[PDB]
Order: structure tokens, then sequence, then C-alpha cells
């Protein structure tokens, strides 16, 4: 008989986009447990507030000011992590945008800037991690936060599906490459959550255009992704390495 | 902040194949989460040994004779579950074999079997299960064991990956036709587990080939992981129980593979 | 520089549900292309007619009663295939059915009856012709017909979305098992084609909801097309006659969906 | 009964990396059956030299400069093709490179050189074609040049895999956009073919790691993809917009 693992105590984790949102609830329940965690943003203000809470509740959180478009940001605050607090257990590549632009019409400033967040920093983040847990074959966890665009299209989000699409390529190289030094791979693919990044979108409907593809209409939270984020993170074997686990409510079923 | 859920109190399962291997872990990984668990299985004696196991650490089962290829034996044991515990929650339909032939040799009985346990055991199961269910929109958790064979193929397994393809098409319609009644349905796949049916098949494989059981282990069935490493019974059972505890239907319809990157999904 | 093969010249096929749809076009498709062609069907008169029209247009063409879920009938019409015409070079896999009805209603005899038609029957006929296409590696080509429904589910479709998603399974095995003797497989997964298979859902469920027939062709069958358009039967024998003239194996083991971007593969 | 379309006469392709290999054989092909075809490369050249090859066989061709990184460059060719030709029909994006390097060592200039060349080369060439061919609902044909590693990974190849997953998004979103305007979106995705691509990478192994995933461990050709870019290309519906085929022998069977 067995049962679940669910305690980070002594890990590190760095979420990136960790001052809102998904990336936020991650944060607290990595922090809620035991991992002392990274709230890397591109917001320093956000990420100290968030902090501040994780703090509160009795958690070990460290404000990281970090572009995940930048080599040199993403280099430094992996690095302030690992003096702070020993090294690296826990990646999450997490940091999004949208920008909703027929092709067509979309400026290509704005396809490279959705390109840059989403694979620029997939890349630069992964790259500074894994040079860290590839010291003495300790390994860790590296999880990528794509979407139900992963895997199929929608209109007029031409930039944001490609990036979603390429996160999948990229942890399946990262589980061959890493497997040889502990590094295990894993892309969660939530469905629509009502973050600032959706609220955001319903003004500029629910049950007809962005909930029509699932199967009892309801949106995806932020606690069914953190809990996901939290059974892969304390895993106790690489078994999941490589996977996609898609958190949708029906809407494609992988 | 939050946390995994993975607490069954109250909650009435039942696991087809149960008196072995994954079925086994599973079944008593639910009764130690607090799940009063049907043990169905060919022989009540086999399944009366996992309940045994489930009693001495504290919990409760139910040994249920269970030829899951049977519509009356599934209509039976189903409701004599319902009746001694008041109702199902979870069905696993897990009972399996398999048969080794290429296509041009397989006998059709032997296909016509392997369809039967897999493929008819996951429609007789669910829809006696789901009868119960859909009463009042209760609703329930539905998972089938898949494997990675329900993703790729391997040679000379053609029934079996028939019907481990065929099990993500029921799981994809009961996830449809379920959320009305608040009925989730999830296919499990694991990789290779050394339960007794995979370690029939290492000493057989090493002899007919002429190659050491270590070969057959590293360069026949671990060849296609990242890091040459068996699927456990217990990550198949943690998967298990994340699922049938989970508290949401955020996963219904999905395909998960446990395979240490084996068919990367 | 090249460009599209299609002639079957000499070569000998045999499709599987030919009297009707889109197994009687593959059938007038292949004879244009020089191709000698079983026709199999449940009655003799019906896959006559087929027969009637094939030889109108110059080609060669054998009526076959076959019933697919009958291991003697499917042994018995593909020896009289290969006895009449000299051998066997492509199988087309196409005989189907549909029962519509949600699992928890669903008739045991008609799940079971659907898996004998899709499934039973891609078994009988594979093995039947794979052991001709074997001797001496000559070789074939073996197409199954799949659907959108081998890939995604619908409502109350529980045993031909089941039998759809295992034809993906028997296809990837014959990939890997025939590659040695130059037999190459694939699964064509057409969206809606208005043979009678779907005009006689039309009405029903225009009746059944109390919708126009225009909501049921738009807002359920082609809803998840890009262009609410249907597949048509040429489509899929265009698509039939580029594989099965096709002159490398490149194309071994894949499915290719045809479904004006109904579930893009 | 029917048959086989494959008759270009009348329509415009562009073709880029159309100097080698896939390209190349894609462009002699589509000008066999009676297109006029844009080779475009940043090799002009070689550009050149393959027109005089396709003029020699008696063909219609324009040798086009075009760095596909490049918006101007990618602006400035498809308006020479229409100033020309008279319009745009079909658009195969092709152009591509491999970098080899694990995550760890790989350069950030090597990643971000491979997703121009693959992802911004794709989006420009794409934004640019369609501008034109939307133009009175007249409709097109968009060929992207996948990968078997569109859909899994290999070692080394993280950038590579990345873009190759990415453009199955693109494309996807193209088929839902393009619909209403007559354009259908496909992606041919190759398994090894030995153009120079990969004679380069065989020195720097052929049953044993390249065609170890085949079933019967044979090499892709070039007249393979020519045909199944012309079947497409040729094709009288809409019917397989928005579809991926793998071409492989069995590796990745999709
Ligand atoms: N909300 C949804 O429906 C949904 C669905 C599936 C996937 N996603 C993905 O989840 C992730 C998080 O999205 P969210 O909904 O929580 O959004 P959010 O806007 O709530 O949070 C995103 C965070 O990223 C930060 N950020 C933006 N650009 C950055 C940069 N260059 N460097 C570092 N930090 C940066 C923002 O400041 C913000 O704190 C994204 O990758 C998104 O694509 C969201
Ligand atoms: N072991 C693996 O590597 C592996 C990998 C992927 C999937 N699977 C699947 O896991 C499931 C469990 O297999 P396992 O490896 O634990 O094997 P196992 O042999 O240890 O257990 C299977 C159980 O099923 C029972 N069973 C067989 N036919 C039955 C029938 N008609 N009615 C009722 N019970 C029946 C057997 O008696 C046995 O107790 C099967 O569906 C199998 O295909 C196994
Ligand atoms: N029409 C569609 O929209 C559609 C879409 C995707 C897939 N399909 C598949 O295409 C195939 C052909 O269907 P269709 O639409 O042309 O239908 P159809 O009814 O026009 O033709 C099917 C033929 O199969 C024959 N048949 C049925 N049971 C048989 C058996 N036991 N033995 C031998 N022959 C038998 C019928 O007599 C008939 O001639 C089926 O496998 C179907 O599932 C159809
Ligand atoms: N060869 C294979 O095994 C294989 C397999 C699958 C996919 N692919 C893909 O097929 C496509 C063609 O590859 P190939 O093997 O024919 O390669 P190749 O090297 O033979 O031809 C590539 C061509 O692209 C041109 N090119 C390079 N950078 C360019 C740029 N910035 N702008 C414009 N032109 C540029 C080169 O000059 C060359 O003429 C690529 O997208 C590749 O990823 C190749
Ligand atoms: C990917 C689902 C999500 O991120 C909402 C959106 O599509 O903008
Ligand atoms: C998928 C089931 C497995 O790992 C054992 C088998 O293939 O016989
Ligand atoms: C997939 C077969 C089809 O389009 C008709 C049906 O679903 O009944
Ligand atoms: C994608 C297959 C090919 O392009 C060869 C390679 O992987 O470099």
């Amino acid at each position: 008989a067995t049962q679940l693992q669910q305690d980070l105590t002594g890990k590190v984790a760095l979420v990136t986009g960790a001052a809102s949102g998904i990336g936020r609830d991650i944060a607290e329940t990595y922090a809620k447990a035991g991992a002392a965690v990274g709230i890397a943003d591109i917001n320093l203000e956000a990420a100290q507030k968030t902090v501040d809470a994780i703090e509160a509740a009795g958690g070990r959180a460290l404000a990281i000011a970090m572009d995940v478009t930048s080599e040199a940001a993403v280099n430094d605050g992996v690095q302030r992590l690992v003096d702070t607090f020993g090294g690296i257990d826990i990646l999450v590549s997490n940091a999004g945008i949208q920008i909703i632009d027929p092709i067509h019409k979309m400026a290509f400033e704005d396809w490279k800037k959705m390109l840059a967040i989403h694979l620029d920093g997939a890349f630069l983040t992964t790259k500074a991690a894994i040079q860290h847990m590839y010291k003495d074959d300790k390994g860790g966890t590296v999880i990528y936060m794509g979407s139900v665009h992963s895997h199929e299209a929608s209109l007029f989000k031409a930039p944001y599906v490609t990036a979603k699409h390429g996160l999948l390529g990229l942890c399946r190289v990262l589980a061959k490459e890493g497997a040889v030094h502990n590094v295990r791979s894993h892309v969660i693919c939530p469905g629509f959550v009502k973050t600032p990044l959706v609220e955001k979108q319903i003004p500029q409907v629910v049950n007809d255009i962005m909930l029509v593809n699932t199967v009892d209409k309801e949106f995806t939270t932020v606690d069914d992704i953190a809990q996901l984020a939290l059974f892969l993170a304390a895993f106790p074997t690489n078994v999941f390495t490589g996977q996609s686990i898609v958190a949708s409510h029906g809407w494609f079923m992988n």
C-alpha cells in the first residue's frame, strides 16, 4: 500500500511570473509544503508583496527582479537564489503574456516579444537551473507552464499557440538530456483560468466561446494547477519525465 | 496556497484485477486512504487474500468473484458492492492478460479473448457502475488501466495494443456523456511494471532469443525509457489515489503516461 | 523533379464494404487505375452492382459475399480473390456500421456487434491478406478506414469511438511486424461524409431534438470543421489511391485525417 | 470513380530554402507540374543555378534573394514574385538549419538564430503571402516543412525540436483564420533525408542511431516529400487544412 508525497522541506524552488495568478499559487503552495521559494518577476514590487504574504504565513521566500527575456537577468537571479538558499531543486518556467491579433494584422514586434518571453525565457531559466542541478548528479525538476494551446489552436493567437507547442519540444529534449543527471521535465497544460491574463480578455462569451470545448462548462482553477505542480514536484520517482498533463475539464483529451 | 487531497473516507471503490499486481496496490492504497474496496477478480480465494491484507491494516474490503467478460457476473458483483457498502464512487477497470503472437500466427480465439477482457470488461463495469453514479447526479470516478501501448505499438501484441488504444476512446466518450451526471473518466498509461504479467515474460523471451535476461530488460523492455527504469506499482497507485481524491473534474477525459519517458504525451 | 504515381496496373485489391459509400468509390477508383478489385460485402447482389459499374468502365472486379465478422467467410473470400486474379497486393478494411446510444443505455449485444465488424473484421482480413503478402516477401498495402473518432470522442458513440481508436493500434503493430515482409499499413480518418450511414442520421436527429436538418449538419456534425464542409467520397478515394500507389513505404504506420480541420493531427 | 490531381498550370508558388535539398525538389516538382516558382534563398547564386536548371527543363522560375529572418527581405521578395507572375497561390516555408549542442552548453545566440530562421521565417512569409491570398477570397495553400521532431525529441537539438513543434501551432491557427479566405495550411514532417543538412551530420550510426526508430531502416527521400507536397498543393478541396502528415518509415506513428 502507498500514499501521496507532498513534503518539499529542504528543497529550493524558483517560479517565474510568481507575483500573480498561477505562478503565485504554485509559489505559495510550494512554500506551504516547506520549500524555500524564489518569487521571480519583472514586477519586483509585486514579487515582494507575494514574499511578504509567504513569510507572514510562516514560509521562506526571496523576491528576485527577473526579466526572463534577459540572459544576464536570468543568470544573476538564479545565482541570487543559489547564494541565498544553497541550491536550486525546482524550476517552474511560468512567466507569460497574451497578445491577440490575426496573422495578417499582427506586428512582427509582438510576434518576437511573445516568443522572447515564452521560449527564450524557458531556454534561459532551464540552462541556468540545470547548470546547478547537474553538479554531482543531484538532479531536480523543471516544469513548464504550457496550455491546451500546446496541443490545439484558437483564432488570433498565432505566437502564443506557436510558443506553447514549442514548450512541449523543449520539455521532451530536456527529459532525454537531463536523465543522465537525475533531471526530470514536465509541461502542465491548463484550460482557461480566471487570472488577470484572462479577466483582462473577457471585457476586450464564457459558455459559448471560452468554455465551449469543455465537457462541463467549468474554468480550470489556480488550485487545480498548484495541486498538480506540487504532486509533480514532490513525486518520489522520475516516472513522469517528458510528459505533458492537460488540466482543462475535457478541452483537448490527451 | 493549497495542498494535495488524498482522503477517500466514506468512498466506495471497485477495482477489477485486484488479486495481483497494479490492481492489488491500487486497492490497498484506496483502503489505506479510507475507501471501502470491492476486490473483483476471477477467483474468490485470490481476491480474499487482498481483502485479508486490507483488513490486517484496519481497512474495509469485500472479495467479489467477477469474470469481467460476463455481463451477469459484472452486474451481480457491482450490485453486491452497492448492497454491502451503500454505493459505488470509484471504478478502476484494470483486469488484463497478455497473449503474444504476430498477427499472421495469432489464433482468432486469442484475439477475441483479449478484446473481451480489456474492452468488454471496460464497457460492462462502466455501464453497471454509472447506473448507480448517475442516480441523483451523485457522480463518481472511472479509471481505465491503459498502457504506453494505448499510444504506440510493439511487435507481436496486436490485440493488446488494439485494446489499450480502444480504452482511450471509451474514456473520451464517457467524459462527454458523464459530465451532466458529475462522472469523470481517466486512463492511466504505465510503462513496463514488474508484476507477474511481466516477470513471466523475462525468462521466456531470454530462452527464445538466446540472450541474457538483462538484455530482455534493457535492450527490449526499457529500451525507449530515458533512464532504464521500470515503472512501479507504487507509481501507479499514487497516480490512481491523486486522481480518485482530486477535488474537481479538471482531469476528466485525460490519459496520463507513467513510463520514464517512453512515449512523451 | 518528380510527379505523383497513380498506376495500379497488375495489382489486385480487396475492399470490404465496397457495395456502398466510401468503399464503393475506393473500389471504382482502384479499378480505374488498373487494379483488379474484390468487392466484399454482406450480400453478393449488392457487391455485384459495384462490379457492374467497374465492368461498364472497362475494369476487372469480382463480387465476394463476406461477413467480415466470420473467420470462415473472410478466409474463403480472400482465397477466391487470390484464386481468380493470382494474388492480393492491397487490402482496404472499410466495412462498418453505426449504432448510437449512451453507455448507460447501450445493449451489450450492440457493443459486441460493433467491435466484431470494425475490429474482428480488421484482424481477420489483415491476417488472411498478409498470409499471401508475406509469401516470398512480395509485400502489399493494408489500409484501415478509421475516423476523426480514431482521435477524439462524440456523445453516444462509445463502441464506434472505441473501435476507430483500436484500428490505430492494429495499424501501428502491423507497420512493425510487416516491415521485414515489405508490408505497409495506414489509417485514413475521414470527418463526416454524406454516405447512406450519415444521410440516415440527419432526419433522425432533427426529429429527436426538434431542430432543423440544417442545425443537425451545421451545429452538430460540422461544428468543429473550420469551413462547415463535409468530407467527400472523392477526397477519401484520392487519398486511398495516393497511398495504394505510393512508390515507397514512407507512410507505413501513419494515420492521415481528412476532416476540414476537425481534429488537427 | 476519381483520379489524382497534380496540374499546377496557372499557379504561382514561393519555396524558401529552394536552392538545395528538399526545397529544391519541391520547387522543380511544382515547375514540372506547370507552376511558376519563386526560388527564395539566402544564397542568390545557388538559387539562380536552380532557376537555370528549371528553365532548361522547360519551366518558369525566378531567383529571389531572401533571408527569411528579415521582414524587409520577406516583404520585398514576395512582392517581386507577385509583380513578376501576377500573384501567389502556394507558399512552402522550408528554409532551415541545424545547430547541435546540449541545453547546458548551447549559446543563447544559437538558440535565437534557430528560432529566427524556423519560426520568424514561417511567421514573416505566412503574413506576406496571406495578405495577397486574402484579396477577393481567392485563397491559397501554405505548407510548413516540419519534422518527426515536430512530434518527438532527440538529444542535443533543443531549439530545432522547439521550432518544429511550434510550426504545428502556427499551422493550426492559420487553418482556423485562413478558412474564411479559402487559405489551407499543412505541415509535412519528414524523418531523416540524405540532404547536405544531414550528410553534414554523419561525419560530425545510420542503422543504430539515425534510423533506429524506423520500422525498415530506410531514409525518407526528397522525392517522397516532393510527391506529398504536390499531392497537397494540387488537392481539389480544403479537406487537409490544419493537418500534419509524417513521412518517416514508421518513426513516430501519428
Ligand atoms: N490564465 C489562463 O487561462 C492560462 C491558461 C493556460 C496557460 N496559462 C499560462 O500560465 C502562465 C501564467 O499566466 P497567468 O494567467 O497566471 O498570468 P498573470 O498575468 O496572472 O501572471 C503572469 C506574471 O508574469 C509576469 N511576467 C510577464 N512578463 C514577464 C517577463 N518578461 N519576465 C518575468 N516575469 C514576467 C507578470 O508580471 C505576472 O506577474 C503563462 O505562461 C500563461 O501563458 C494561463
Ligand atoms: N505490468 C505491466 O507492465 C503493465 C503495463 C501497462 C499496463 N498494464 C495493465 O495493467 C493491468 C493489470 O496488470 P498487472 O500487470 O497488474 O497484471 P497481474 O497479472 O498481476 O494482474 C491482473 C489481474 O487481472 C485478473 N484478471 C484476468 N482476467 C480477468 C477476468 N476475465 N476477469 C477478472 N479478473 C481478471 C488476474 O486474475 C489478475 O489478478 C492490466 O490491464 C494490464 O494490461 C500492465
Ligand atoms: N460516412 C462517414 O461520415 C464516415 C466517416 C468516417 C469513417 N467512416 C467509416 O467508413 C466506412 C465506410 O462507411 P460508409 O460511410 O461508406 O457507409 P456505408 O453504409 O455506405 O457502407 C458500409 C458498407 O459496409 C457493409 N458492411 C456492414 N457490415 C458488414 C459486415 N459485417 N461485413 C461486410 N460488409 C459489411 C455495408 O453493407 C455497406 O455496403 C466505415 O468503416 C465507417 O465507420 C464513415
Ligand atoms: N534533411 C532532413 O533530414 C530533414 C528532415 C526533416 C525536416 N527537414 C527540414 O527540411 C527543411 C529543408 O532542409 P534540407 O535538409 O533540405 O536542408 P538544405 O541545407 O539542403 O537546404 C536548406 C536551404 O535553406 C537555405 N537557408 C538557410 N538559411 C536561410 C535563411 N535565413 N533564409 C533563407 N534561406 C535560408 C540554405 O541556403 C539552403 O539552400 C528544413 O526546414 C529542415 O529543418 C530536413
Ligand atoms: C491558453 C489558455 C489561456 O492562456 C487563455 C488564452 O488563450 O489567452
Ligand atoms: C504495456 C504492458 C506491458 O508493459 C507488458 C507487455 O507489453 O506485455
Ligand atoms: C466518424 C463517422 C461519422 O462521421 C458518422 C458518425 O459519427 O456516425
Ligand atoms: C528532423 C530530422 C532532421 O531534420 C535531421 C536532424 O534531426 O538534424
